[PDB]
């Protein structure tokens, strides 16, 4: 995360990591007791998740294996120029302790608005295109652009199930932070998905997978 700073301890209760041993892979988002959200583009073929975690070098704290990684049937493994359909669901081995620390975030079935405020959080690089690797979860402030606005930043590669945010100053989502939450009034409006090299530039916003556009499929994965 870029321009933003530590997030309260635990004030976002759905993040979630993905990991490779030691080696943060992506970040995630829990939408129930035995489901994690995240991007497509984030499939391994072995890995564990996190939960409850604030700082990485630390009982809300869990650690739990990946029974099922479901990619959306629309996306292509080939091609990595394509970003669409960039969201996967990942059904956990175990369930996970649900609390006040360590809970799932509700989906917006409402679209986002231009303009709206949000906040993406991650533990993704600090700078771009430098790698500065944070310990403790980072916050940052972001606003929905306009869909036009959103085209001529990357002109033929933006489609209706995505939707790109950022700030004047700079505040954006960078290496690490994929997978990771774009949250507006309490509700998850995207999943973090791609951006421009380097992160922070207010011209060339990040782009999130619209939540709204995936609800249906969403659900009944899950049910
Ligand atoms: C992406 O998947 C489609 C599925 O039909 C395939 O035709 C296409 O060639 C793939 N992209 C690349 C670059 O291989």
């Amino acid at each position: 995360i870029l321009e933003g700073r530590e997030c309260i301890p635990h004030s976002q209760p759905w993040q979630a990591a993905l990991f490779q041993g030691e080696r943060l892979i992506c970040g995630g988002v829990l939408v129930g007791d035995r489901w994690v959200l995240t991007a497509a583009h984030c499939k391994k073929q072995k890995y564990s998740v996190r939960l409850g975690d604030h700082s990485l070098q630390s009982q809300p704290e869990q650690e739990i294996q990946v029974a099922q990684s479901i990619q959306h049937p629309c996306y292509n493994n080939s091609n990595p120029e394509d970003h669409s359909h960039d969201i996967m669901l990942i059904r956990l081995q175990n369930s996970a302790n649900l609390g006040d620390k360590v809970k799932p975030v509700q989906l917006a079935n409402l679209c986002p608005k231009v303009g709206q405020k949000c906040i993406i959080s991650g533990w993704g690089t600090v700078t771009s295109p430098q790698e500065n690797f944070p310990n403790t979860l980072n916050c940052a402030e972001v606003k929905i652009y306009s869909q036009n606005k959103c085209e001529r930043a990357y002109p033929g590669k933006i489609t209706e199930g995505m939707v790109c945010a950022g700030s004047s100053n700079g505040a954006d989502t960078c290496q690490g932070d994929s997978g990771g939450p774009l949250v507006c009034d309490g509700m998850l409006q995207g999943i973090t998905s791609w951006g421009s090299d380097p992160c922070g530039k207010p011209e060339k916003p990040g782009v999130y997978t619209k939540i709204c556009r995936y609800t249906t499929w969403i659900k009944k994965t899950m049910d």
